């Protein structure tokens, strides 16, 4: 369902342009867009992460918060 | 765990930076451990790593955002 990158992408409507990590990047990082700010969340783990800045892995910080999630572990691939 | 006492999850924050715009007491009594790297910190619940905390910022708040189903932020202890 959010297992395919292009429905995560879907999901970045009204994204800020303003962000210094692409929507791509996010979701190819296992990211939604919350529509609120630059939250995003983990279509598997759930979790999410915010406050993006020039330079972020979007997959650095997803392993940062959730080490063990099925995503960043590569249980889709 | 144990981490549900208030006064154990202050106990972790040995080495917070004092210049942190949230007070590690703040921080303890929302749910949050010091993971002891740079400013971040996790739930012991939800299991949700926050950091770069900035002034204006309630605890609570973001953490609500984060994981708005989390446990202890819906009051499952008691
Ligand atoms: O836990 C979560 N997430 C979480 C938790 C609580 C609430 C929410 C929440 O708010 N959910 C929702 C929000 C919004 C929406 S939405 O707005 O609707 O889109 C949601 C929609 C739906 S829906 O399905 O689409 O309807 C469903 C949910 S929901 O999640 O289902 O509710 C939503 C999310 N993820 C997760 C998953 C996998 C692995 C890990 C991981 O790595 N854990 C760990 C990390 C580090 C350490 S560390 O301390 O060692 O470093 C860990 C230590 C230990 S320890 O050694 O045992 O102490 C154990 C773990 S453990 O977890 O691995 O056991 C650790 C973490
Ligand atoms: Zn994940
Ligand atoms: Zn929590």
């Amino acid at each position: 369902e959010f297992v395919e990158e292009f429905n995560r992408l879907k999901t970045f409507a009204n994204f800020p342009s303003g962000s210094p990590v692409s929507a791509s990047t996010l979701a190819r990082a296992g990211f939604l867009y919350t529509g609120e700010g630059d939250t995003v969340r983990c279509f598997s783990c759930h979790a999410a992460v915010d406050r993006w800045q020039y330079g972020d892995s979007a997959v650095g910080r997803h392993r940062k918060v959730s080490p063990n999630c099925r995503f960043i572990n590569g249980f889709y691939l």
